[PDB]
């Protein structure tokens, strides 16, 4: 999978998600810096919150590219939070929207870009959906998202296989972990994007170092090391 | 099929669709006025005008009460010019979105109730579907809104049997035709409703007679026999 | 929901749900002895047994009347052993293909008709989906369907309000409760039928009475009552 | 677009599509004959001819590898006559089930591999689908299938662009031609695969060059050109 994130003033989903030249929409066929899975096609979804404070979520099983009436609509549909997703299913994994990431607690938006073993993740009666990625977003959510750094870190140690790379947000914070996958952070004048790849080639983009957290609020982005072993 | 339009003050697609008590959304499982069909569960369109007057549109093949992307979203989604529908497929036809109306030549959004034998129709290439509503569609963009009336005027007497409620809007007017079918409509302070039923039982809602053309604009509406 | 399983000679997929003149299809918009939904509109599914005995399903979140591959298909695809559901989803349930019956542990096709509280019923890793009648399903593969009769009486006493209407295959047998909804039996000289409702006018159909199991081997009914 | 078609003993869908290292599946993301970055993940589908020869169909709008229900039940759909296509969709055409190969007129079925300005193309009321390989579709059936080298050459002389891959059957019989991309040919004991290209390494694999018509019955393939400009 491949995910990105918004925090700042008002920007469209269209604008985040379809219109750069490397953006998401081009990263379901053609990503650029994707260790795993040829391509992201095993669906899609996009999260933001209204004005109201309100999480409202748009996903789907299909294509990103395909999808004329997400290309239709999204440019009307503006925020101050976003965390969008184009998936490429674990072998094994329904292909449904209820799996798309992003996955919410009502508070929060969740993306989990990686692989993890069910069987070490906590029995729950609270996910979304069957799939890894649901069940592993059930129990950050469980433990609380100012924990995510030792939840994570608990599962890779449980899993050492795990990939474990998280975008998290509430509205007025991101939240990421590096843990096997590539994430990178723009810092613009109305604010910032954290995403799996970076959607262009602005010379801006830094590269988070994996096993690592970040944490963006009121335009600070402060990134901090996990705890290995 | 269903259809609603809306034209005034901005309102959400959700406030149009989903939240009446007999609006849409209950038409999909729960018809009123529906002669034809039982329900309309073989997809739905929602097409708006966004402030700098692109139409836009949210189209798909499943029905509108299973949603939950639509049941999210629809109430960010607020727009001065609506047109949404429920459809009820006829036997033999596609049931996938491109099917679903609201068609559009990017100027003007459509939507089609009820039935025409496509053999009557021109050929066309400019069709977004091969569904008797698709071709009709065409044809009525093709002659121009403004030959609404005379365009199903004349479709109704090269097919005697032909259904053809029409409700369009361009982010400015609405038209509307009654053609075998029902259209009723609500004049609210901010604006006009035109719909195939009621969304509630607001005592402002009148019927429209069969076989009239309806234009609304400036608030005005304008209704005319269809001849 | 709706669902229908047979057991007998070999039978087509259509034969069975598409053909009959109030079958599965019909009941997918206009069931006759449905109380709870007006429809069965929100997916389905067809399970069956191939000659080398494995589990095969074909399932879909889209409205049965609506299919046109399975229209086209279904005539081709038969088996001595079927079991197939239409849905009506309970509000807030996702409308998702692995969230159509039949469920499957591989050995056996499973389908609930009914209602049961989440809160109820224990946590799984084995769920096929997040829906209730998936947790149900896991928990009665888990326990066994030897023991159905015990896992339906069991969850009906915790959840009192719980309707837990089962129709299960396993290749050479057929397995079903009554539990606050409908069923019938069919007994054709080549087969057994149980259906939700009856697919067609046959003056062979009788209905299963409420509380009961219902035990298709094969060769034999059995119908027995279930504790309450 | 990639297809293959099968006429000789009953053979199951799985083992044509599913079952080869290299076959349709594996070319819906990882194609060997087109360049890198290609796939075909707009639609697939599956037609077949049962024993009293009726023409069925299931077709899709979802990536081939994607889809369980086909998975599972493939292996229990067997045919002596078998044509399936994985679609790669061109710039604003429709994807959506009824796109999808294979087309039918109830006695062939057929799928297009290409591309062709639908404005070189007679208007039609017959087409299955909007998309210019459903209106193709249309042409050739009205002309009729043993038209279908006559048919392909005009066209092709309307559209110097075009890419006319056909591949079709009706039950007895195989015919494709080849118009832009290169057919393979595979000569089993039991009977003839034509496909877009090998679905594994057997050395029985023969190209045929472009500008030909190839005509398959009872296990006899007959080679011919088309006529040039």
């Amino acid at each position: 999978c491949r995910h990105v994130a918004w925090l700042g003033a008002p920007r469209s989903l269209a604008d985040l998600v379809l219109d750069p030249p490397q953006g998401l929409l081009v990263q379901s066929y053609a990503p650029r810096r994707q260790k795993h899975g040829l391509m992201n096609a095993d669906g899609w979804g996009a999260g933001f919150f209204d004005d109201d404070g309100v999480a409202r979520r748009w996903r789907s099983d299909k294509p990103l590219w395909g999808d004329a009436s997400f290309a239709s609509v999204a440019p009307a549909l503006r925020s101050r939070c976003v965390v969008a997703a184009v998936r490429s299913a674990t072998i094994g994994m329904s292909i449904e929207p209820s799996a798309s990431a992003p996955f919410s607690d009502g508070q929060w938006l969740l993306s989990h870009n990686g692989l993890v073993a069910r069987g070490v993740l906590p029995l729950t009666g609270a996910a979304e959906s069957t799939v890894d990625s649901a069940i592993l977003a059930a129990l950050i959510f469980s433990r609380g998202l100012d924990a995510l750094g030792a939840t994570i870190a608990e599962v890779g140690e449980l899993d050492p296989n795990a990939r474990l790379n998280i975008l998290a947000a509430n509205g007025s914070r991101l939240l990421a972990t590096t843990w096997g996958d590539t994430l990178s952070v723009l810092r613009r004048p109305d604010g910032v994007v954290l995403a799996s790849e970076p959607y262009d080639d602005d010379p801006g983009w830094s590269d988070i170092p994996d096993r690592h957290l970040v944490d963006v609020r009121d335009a600070h982005v402060v990134v901090t090391p996990l705890s290995s072993h």
